C-alpha cells in the first residue's frame, strides 16, 4: 500500500515518476488514493492495454465486493458500468449517432460556438484570461446540452456537480450531487416526454416509452447520465492540458504556428503526453487474476494507470518528450476493447476546432503563468488544471 493523498499535490502535479517507480517493481500494486479508498493500480502500456479489454475484468458492480450507495447504483445503469451483453443493447442505441460521419454534421455548431466563446474572451482589455472558464468548460457543456437537449438555465448546475465528483471539498458533496443530477435529469426526462422534441434525449424517451425492454426507465436515466458526464470532465481537460502542453513547448507551438496541418496530429499527441484520463474507470476481476506474481483477488477494484502506459519507453521512446511529430499510434487515451470511448469522434472535433481557434485568433498567445503556479486535481482518474491563465500580445 502506497498512499496518494500523502504524496501531495506534487504527485498530482507530476505523479509520473512514482508510476515509473511502480512499474519497475511489478505489473500490479494495491494503493490508497486521496479519498480514503484502497484500490489497485495496473501500470505499463503492455500490461494495461491488456487489462482494458480482458474479459476477466468486469465493470459491473455485482462483480465488486465494494458496495454501492443509493446515490450510486441509482445511476450505474449505463453502458459504461455494464458488461456484455447489456453493454451491447445500450451502446447499440447511440452508436449510430456518434460515428465520425454523423458527428461531422454537428461541426458548424462546434464552430458557431467555439467562435462565440472566443469572442467574449477576446473582450479582455488587459489581455489576460483563464482558458478554463472561457473555452475548455463552456464548449463541451454546450454541444452535449444542445444534443441531449439540455435547457440553458441548467447548463450551470452541471459544472457544479461535475466538480463535486472530480474532487469534492469532502467525500460527501458527491453523494449529494449525485442526487441532484439523478433528480434534475429525471425531471428533465419528463419535460421531453409529451413534447415532440427532436434532440437525442427526446429520442431516448420515445424508446423507453415504446419498449421499455429495449431501454428501461433506469437505463434511460443511466444513459442520459453517462453521456452528459463521461465526456464533459474529459474533453474540457484535453483542451486545457492541450494548451498548457502546446504553450509550454515553444519549438512545437511555433511549428504548429507556421504549419497548421500538424493540427490533426497536435491533438493526438496532446492525448499521449497528458490526456484528461489519468486512469481508466473501476474494473473488477470476476475471478482472481494472476498478473505475474501479483494476484489481485476477486471483487477487487482496478485502475489502469493510463498516464504511465502512455509513457512506456518501449512504445513511446523518450516518453516525456512532447513531439507533435511523435507517432501517437497506440495510445489508450480513449480506452480499448468494447468499452472504447464512443466519443473520440465528437471529442477530436471540438479539440482541433479549438486549438485552431485559439492559435488563429490569439496573437502572442502565451502562458500568463509558471508551472509553480498551476494546480492539478488529486483524483487519480482525471488529470487537469483547476484553472489556466493566458495572455495575447
Ligand atoms: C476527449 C475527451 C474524452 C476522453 C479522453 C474519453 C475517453 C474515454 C475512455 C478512456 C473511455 C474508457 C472507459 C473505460 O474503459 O474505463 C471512455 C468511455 C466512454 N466515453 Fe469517453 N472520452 C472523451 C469524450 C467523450 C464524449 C465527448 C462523450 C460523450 C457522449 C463520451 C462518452 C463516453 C461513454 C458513454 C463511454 C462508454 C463506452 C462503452 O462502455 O461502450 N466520451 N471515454
Ligand atoms: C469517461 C472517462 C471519465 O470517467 C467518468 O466519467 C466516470 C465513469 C464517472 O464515474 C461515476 O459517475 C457518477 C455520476 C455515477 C457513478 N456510478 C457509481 C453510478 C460512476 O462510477 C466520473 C464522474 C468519476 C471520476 C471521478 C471522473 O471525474 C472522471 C473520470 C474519467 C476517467
Amino acid at each position: 500500500v502506497l498512499d496518494l493523498g500523502a504524496l501531495g499535490q506534487d504527485f498530482a502535479a507530476d505523479p509520473y515518476p512514482t508510476y515509473a517507480r511502480l512499474r519497475a517493481e511489478g505489473p500490479a500494486h494495491r494503493v490508497r488514493t486521496p479519498e480514503g479508498d484502497e484500490v489497485w493500480l495496473v501500470v505499463g502500456y503492455d500490461r494495461a492495454r491488456a487489462v482494458l479489454a480482458d474479459p476477466r475484468f468486469s465493470k459491473d458492480w455485482r462483480n465488486s465486493t465494494t458496495p454501492l450507495t443509493e446515490a450510486e447504483a441509482a445511476l450505474n445503469h449505463n453502458m459504461l458500468e455494464s458488461d456484455p451483453p447489456r453493454h451491447t443493447r445500450l451502446r447499440k442505441l447511440v452508436a449510430r449517432e456518434f460515428t465520425m460521419r454523423r458527428v461531422e454534421l454537428l461541426r458548424p455548431r462546434v464552430q458557431e460556438i467555439v467562435d462565440g466563446l472566443v469572442d467574449a474572451m477576446l473582450a479582455a482589455p488587459d489581455g489576460r484570461a483563464d482558458l478554463m472558464e472561457s473555452l475548455a468548460w463552456p464548449l463541451p457543456i454546450t454541444v452535449i446540452s444542445e444534443l441531449l437537449g439540455v435547457p440553458e438555465p441548467d447548463r450551470a448546475a452541471f459544472r457544479v456537480w461535475t466538480d463535486a465528483f472530480v474532487f469534492p471539498d469532502d467525500p460527501a458533496q458527491a453523494q449529494t450531487a449525485m442526487a441532484e443530477m439523478s433528480g434534475y435529469l429525471s425531471r428533465l426526462i419528463d419535460s421531453k416526454r409529451g413534447q415532440d422534441g427532436e434532440d437525442l434525449l427526446s429520442a431516448l424517451v420515445r424508446t423507453s416509452d415504446e419498449d421499455g425492454s429495449r431501454l428501461t426507465s433506469e437505463e434511460l436515466l443511466g444513459m442520459a447520465h453517462i453521456l452528459l458526464v463521461a465526456g464533459h470532465e474529459t474533453t474540457v481537460n484535453l483542451i486545457a492540458n492541450g494548451m498548457y502542453a502546446l504553450l509550454s513547448h515553444p519549438d512545437q507551438l511555433a511549428a504548429l504556428r507556421a504549419d497548421m496541418t500538424l493540427l490533426d496530429g497536435a491533438v493526438e499527441e496532446m492525448l499521449r503526453y497528458e490526456g484528461p484520463v489519468e486512469s481508466a474507470t473501476y474494473r473488477f476481476p470476476v475471478e482472481p487474476v494472476d498478473l505475474d506474481g501479483t494476484v489481485i483477488p476477486a471483487g477487487d477494484t482496478v485502475l489502469v494507470v493510463l498516464a504511465d502506459a502512455h509513457r512506456t519507453p518501449e512504445r513511446f521512446p523518450d516518453p516525456h518528450r512532447f513531439d507533435i511529430r511523435r507517432d501517437t499510434a497506440g495510445h489508450l487515451a480513449f480506452g480499448h476493447g468494447i468499452h472504447f470511448c464512443i466519443g473520440a469522434p465528437l471529442a477530436r472535433l471540438e479539440a482541433r476546432i479549438a486549438v485552431r481557434a485559439l492559435l488563429e485568433r490569439c496573437p502572442d498567445l502565451a502562458l500568463d503563468v509558471s508551472p509553480g503556479e498551476l494546480v492539478w486535481y488529486p483524483n487519480p482518474m482525471i488529470r487537469g488544471l483547476k484553472a489556466l491563465p493566458i495572455r495575447w500580445r
